[PDB]
């Protein structure tokens, strides 16, 4: 079902696309959200995915937090994918702008190994403040399952590919 991706490794693929638009087109088994520990989906990938669900992702997430408490940085939970995917894997990468340990980025990507194929963004990059070139390297060196990476910014996509 994935189309137009550039192969980077045996198991990692990349495309210049909004992950929301790719999810609407493909309806993958799993879409990854770039979540925070409170599952407050305000902006970046999380705010865009939640808006595409008409806020249903946020209502589900608030019930999850009321029952279970916050996630750990480096942790994840599986919730519904609503109209975008069968499931959403909410993964918390460290937020560099909040001073979180960047070594937790490898722990964050290890969550992907529980799923055979995923549509995903680069964890900890974008509004989370980490270097996206570093995030792509940790992804390729950590994830063993099949990952389709969507990168919205064209200038960044070209830099990620040309420096790989
Ligand atoms: C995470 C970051 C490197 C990347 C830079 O374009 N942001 C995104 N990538 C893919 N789909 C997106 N929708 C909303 C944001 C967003």
């Amino acid at each position: 079902s994935f189309s137009g991706y550039l192969k980077l490794t045996d198991n990692v693929y990349i495309k210049n696309a909004d992950i929301v638009e790719e999810a609407k087109k493909v309806k993958p088994t799993v879409v990854v959200n770039a979540a925070n520990v409170y599952l407050k989906h305000g902006g970046g990938v999380a705010g865009a995915l939640n808006k595409a669900t008409n806020n249903a992702m946020q209502v589900e997430s608030d019930d999850y937090i009321a029952t279970n408490g916050p996630l750990k940085v480096g942790g994840s939970c599986v919730l519904s994918g609503h109209n975008l995917a069968k499931h959403c894997l909410h993964v918390v990468g460290p937020n560099v702008n909040k001073g979180e340990d960047i070594q937790l980025l490898k722990s964050a990507y290890e969550n992907f190994n529980q799923h055979e194929v995923l549509l995903a963004p680069l964890l900890s990059a974008g509004i989370f403040g980490a270097d996206p070139i570093h995030s792509l390297r940790v992804c390729v060196d950590t994830v063993r399952t099949n990952v389709y990476l969507a990168v919205f910014d064209k200038n960044l996509y070209d830099k990620l590919v040309s420096s790989f």
